[PDB]
């Protein structure tokens, strides 16, 4: 609960053929209680919750319950395909179909 | 791979009527590939590592693929049973004896 | 009349299951001389004005007759439906429609 | 909830012919829950409180629940009479009697 | 050609009954040699030039020939109709068709 | 309104062939309601004012209805002729006799 | 390899009778490598990347094989046309629609 | 025409077996114009240029016509060859022939 | 004796329904040996004295024999009735009769 | 709960002729819900817990309900007796058995 | 052309029995296109203008083409004679008649 | 003779095909008791000195009697024609014959 | 003799499968007049030295006889083996044995 | 009793061929008020206290009667034998036994 | 031999009726190797060495071999009669005749 | 591969009857992949490479693989006889012939 | 005893027609435990002391037992005849001979 | 032996027509051990030491054996003649031939 | 004549088994022009001057005429006897008698 409702989550995209995809830790927390969105099509959308209040001695429990941090994004997409998102073993990865008409006269 | 492999873990424990714990996440990453250890009784070891090379475009990756921070423990405990460790969907928590020769006299 | 021409309002939202709302003081003024409005979707809009010309001494009428302070929108909404609005004993709340095809694959 | 626990309430202040009188914004709050009172006959003292704790989402809920804010008064006045006070749509207005052996000899 | 390659012109704007409108000082230059636009209905565009090349002495002609100062819109308007605008004696003035569904649900 | 009380008018003069002459803009002012003048011979006298009172919403009427700027004079001239002044379309420019007995011996 | 991951491109722009335009160099590098774009149809998109691996010694090859600056449009223009790109001896040069209702009522 | 009349050109040089040689780009501009030079036998000389004079609009041409930055060299190499120089699509490149009595006694 | 001559005592005030109260610790010093005092009606008293002399070794006692800081009361109460104070295992608490005439008219 | 949760408790500590001997404060809580402890031979331990949740009118709690400060020992003492600890009025006092062969050749 | 625009010209100034003179160098300047002045009978005048383009490589041409630095004068002089001024190789030198009666009452 | 002794002379320098040339201003001063050299082939000299000793009054006569400032030359020129100097009307140029084998392989 | 009685040696350590090792240059040094040595299983020890006493004219040997940098341990290791170390051309590496009971419950 | 209590006593120590030795000045007191100690084995123990009051006038007694300060040792030693120590004439000396398995592989 | 050629020694005086005496340590220094010294009557001497040349690994050997400050009298006293001195143990005490003519009238 | 990049090697140099001669360690690198030169007779030229790219753990291997630093020469010495180098266990040494006609006249 | 036992006593001195004299402050202390002195002939001399130990309970007796503040004198006197001093009611005055062969030739 | 290792020696030099010369104290120093040199033709060489070890009490001797301090020249001279050096009573003079051919065309 | 009119000269002096002794350079000035003195016992005399107005051009003559620094003597000696001065080759050296009753009681 430390100024971690901050800092995270851990920064990760690249590129999938077509695909800018996206990479960001989750643990402890199901597929179900986590949410996604749709947002100018240039920005982040993350918000879920869940809830380990401090147990015992509770010493130095850093750790939050929910974080959000928003990241326009480069060129946009195409809003109007499926936000193909999933999750597994903490990995909450997603898809973007990518416009095609994208890299126009280069010569 | 940003600061990032400094700034991680996550912070959590507390205690659970004889047993300190932990709490910490892990997102993908096997339970296998993962090292724990024993060192000074009163002191943290953590180490790991996968590999999860920038693909495509790579745009801002500040996501390593393993990091460390040691934190000495509060009064130790009893170097000598089973350091009860765990992991599933990133939740990689642990389990401490804790000696009961503790809270002495009193009154 | 303070610096208090910037200072006020008072900031309070949340979420109605499907309604962003929000919530902030007006106190001595009417639901009639107040003004709503819609822009980008993603911004905030607030004008309205009374008048209480400093009566007698007027000692040190920190008190405004009208202020205004922009706020983007998280995620904006669905500008199309009606921008639910009302008032009473100062509660200047209002309501807000929020698109269904939000949360797409969480899993 | 924010630092708002302290900034509000609105200041405001003049004369009414021999009542000093009084202003300040008071929404979303009956006028019995609300509290008057008697100090030094110069000070101010202002409590009551409500209770809309942050219901959805929660965020940023910068609106307490209760404030206060003294104001030593000027000449004081004739504490004997009636703390003449009111309330309706917000206007927390007030009456002071104003002693009349104030203005001694001028020529 | 002073540091007023800048600091020119001078602002002015408020309201015509439906009508947000805009005004400016334009001496020495002609209603032609004018351009106006439009941009992302919430911006500004205002370019234009004329040449009074410093004659004799050239003391301290800190007066250019065209400047340029961009300010987004409050609430934008409804672009679609035509951008009213204006020019003589050197009031540069405007016109806006203001929308009509601008105030909504006030009680 | 703005701190424009003090920043306009604008800086322009140069030479006309024994006519040091001026130059500054002007709009929407008659060349009736502003006023010109003598002093020490060496220095600057500018003067009028109009009223544009702002009209509707007023949101940055930065823009004054009379200012005033000093700026002693090179090498004055010959007090004596007449103020040669005029106005158009904002150009307020003037003209100066200029004495002839200025460059004196130079070989 | 320097700081130079982010100084380059070398700005340059101006207008071609209703074509915005652009320039900026690009040596050594194929007019099929290079990628074009479009986003938000006010911002700027440049990515492209060759490979010249430091050779022999290596002293200060401060030069990289990829880089990107992004800049809003001035007014935008009208995205739907052909983004009109080319390339040769280095001149990255571009061309642009340029709408034709932008300059409105100038009298 | 920006700070680019001293910020360019690009830092690239390594070895070639017994060829120091050099790297920097060279766009729009022919291997003509260019001139090459020798110095010292341990400094830089680099001078040509073209001509593109702002055309149209012209909003921040910040690209120069001609730059220069001189850079001694590390151990000079044997004035009397021939500086082997070249040019094409930017890549203006060059030769060293590099003396061969270097590496004196290493054991 | 450290700069613990000044720190101390602890701070803890509430209400208990028309008794405004009062905490603060106080170990190792008698119920006796202790002052009480009345003062201006607004204002704190607080002074008593034990003695523990640095005995052995002494290290660092950072702990005074005496200590003393003023807080003027929030309204007052009605100095007349008594004290009502007491002490028990350091709980140094006392009691406030607060006068019924304080909350006068708030509707 | 001031910055209370730090500052506490007192340091007082000697020795008792083969016994170091600790001094602290300790109002208002039992000698049950206290908590002694073993760590390093030459650390602190302190812990434990009440609650007295501000109740009327809350002004200034800066009293805590538990606090904890880290102190190492001299030159430890021999870690194997036991603990003499106790606790009244507040005094939570110790005892140290104090190793014999402390004193070695002086002469 | 460097800050040189302002640095130049020599300061040099002494007295010639009733003749205050000056001095400061003029090179590559014909005794033509000079110009010298009156101005309040204690100041100082100084124009005129050449031009020698930056010719070939222009390094670092820190050579204006015109300056002026006005210099009060001590007590002035007696405006009305002849400013008896002169030019050769540079020395621009000048002539005052100086008023005879200067030195009053000594004794 | 103020800091004089170290600003002046005036910096101008170019180029005359195959002639880099040289300019600075020097007046009341022979073309006899100046002084020419040779340094480095890659430096400057400059010597020589008048003397115009205060005479008068003597105000602030900021003008020395001979000054001095090195600046290495761009790529030296070949060290063995002749020095042509020249001086008149203060105008102290030079010329340089120029190595022809300057601009090796551009192409 | 500079501040290099400090600055030295070179860090450098990783693993060998069982055996953390190090690795720091020496040369000019034997392999007996170096020293090893064992410390509190977790800090390091570092000392020997030859005497190079600066001979003819002793310009800047900023190289000193002797020099030690202690640096703790990860989680030290198993004291009771060899300090199995070697030395050979200034490679002063060494071998740890590396406890085996290190990595406990990862699942 | 000056800034004393803290600043003393003098470090001296260095080696006896297997006994790292101390040294420090212990002048006016007995070898009997003297305290020695074992701690840790790589730390320093240091007390003992006599008794000086300031006699007559007492001007500026910056002698202390006992001070201290702690430290750790080097490779520490081999807690187990006896701490040889002594005292004469002020030379407060002691005996190391210095462990002989210290300096393993040099080869 | 650390900046403690300053530091030391240690500042100690008082009064014995009519004897205003010194104290002041010196350990490991004979009390022949010492010097004393007469100065001004309102000055002090200090002078002598020993020498503890650095033996075995030489650490921090913080105490150098003779040092000296200075320190003026108060009043002086009378130079005349035997700078009675001594020394034991380290004890280097003196003694001051002190003149009896000292406290003039003080009624 | 620390700042390590910088800070070596050691700085030693001297003098061996008309030999100025070097030192400076070099350890774990053949007397092979070493390289020598010659630079403008008074410089300093040192590269050379390995490779110990971090194996295990990789702690901090702050050693890098080739490092640089240029140390002008005091008088030179007489470029044309042979660099006389050398290397063996880290002592890599030169040679330098030295010119005689160096001490001219003395008296 | 605050920082009293410097800032007393007040400074007063002049001239008694050949008698320096003195003044300053002396309540609550005999007019013998006081005490005077000669020193140097050209410096100051105070001490003396009573004893007033804080009584009851002793809130901030910034008031000590003696103080001193020495001050050299103008231009001495005549060290020969009797210090002629003072005192009653606090007033602890003096008289100075002062040495007649003071004001020598003036004329 | 005082930071004068740099300090000295003594600036002086000016011209012999057609010997530039040079002035600079050697005091206690043969014209033997004294050493001259020849670099680059703009630099100086200055070497030599002789040896004054602190002989008694060794006080402030803030006076080397030997310093150097480098001074490129003017404009060099003509290195092949004699280094025309000398010295008697300190003073270390010199001679320069002085190149005939520096003065070249002046008009 | 630099700032060398305060930094000159040479601080030396020591011991000669009763004799203080000085020691400090005097280059290029007689035995004669030179001047010693006697000074309150405890303070430096020096004074004396030569002349070496700069001759030809005069470059950087830093080297004064004459200097002076006092420096207050340790402990005086006895003035009466010859103040036993030299010089030779610079070496301005001198005699103290230096009183034989200095070392009084050491034991």
């Amino acid at each position: 609960r430390g100024f971690y409702e901050l800092v995270y989550p851990p920064v990760d995209m690249y590129e999938e053929g077509g695909y800018l995809v996206v990479v960001a830790d989750l643990a402890g927390f199901n597929k179900e209680k986590i949410k996604a969105r749709v947002s100018g099509q240039n920005e982040l959308i993350i918000e879920a919750e869940r809830e380990i209040t401090e147990p015992g001695v509770k010493y130095l429990t850093q750790r939050p319950k929910y974080v959000r941090k928003v990241i326009r994004l480069p060129y946009n997409v195409a809003k109007d395909a499926e936000i193909s998102g999933k999750y597994e073993n903490g990995v909450l990865t997603i898809r973007i179909p990518i416009a095609g008409t994208s890299v126009i006269k280069i010569e």
